């Protein structure tokens, strides 16, 4: 049932909205597994449209370049959820990551890169980078 153009106006808003998210943050980083948490894109519709309308299934894809941000990116996971755990990674390594949004067959631009270092197969890291409030000096 291919007719042709289907309300392009919508496609545009998606090209910008889907590309209006924030770089994924790395937490509870482990040997090869890690906790990647990212927030949804910000709608610039200006409220012109209802609030309980915008979709929340923005297919987010996690990209990583064990080599570097100036090389090739590989897919590790792909879903709608916001928080996901990575796997099949390399311990004692340092690479960048990014999350791209895609909805209605519309692939937008990924967010900034998030460099995160993983621990070694064995229990080395003493404690996580977690910060417990500010500290004088």
């Amino acid at each position: 049932g291919s007719s042709g153009s289907s309300g392009d106006e919508e496609t545009k808003a998606f090209e910008a909205l889907l590309s209006n998210i924030v770089k994924p943050v790395a937490s509870d980083i482990q040997a090869r597994t890690v906790v990647l948490t990212w927030s949804p894109p910000s709608s610039l519709i200006n409220g012109e449209t209802d609030e309980s309308s915008v979709p929340e299934l923005y297919g987010y894809e996690v990209l990583i370049s064990s080599t570097g941000k100036d090389g090739k990116y590989k897919s590790v996971y792909v879903g709608e959820e916001t928080n996901i755990t990575l796997n099949d990674l390399k311990p004692a390594m340092d690479y960048h990551a990014k999350v791209q949004a895609e909805y209605n067959s519309i692939k937008g631009t990924p967010s900034e890169a998030e460099i995160f270092t993983t621990l070694s197969c064995e229990p080395d890291i003493p404690n996580p980078p977690r910060i417990s409030g500010p500290s004088s000096g």
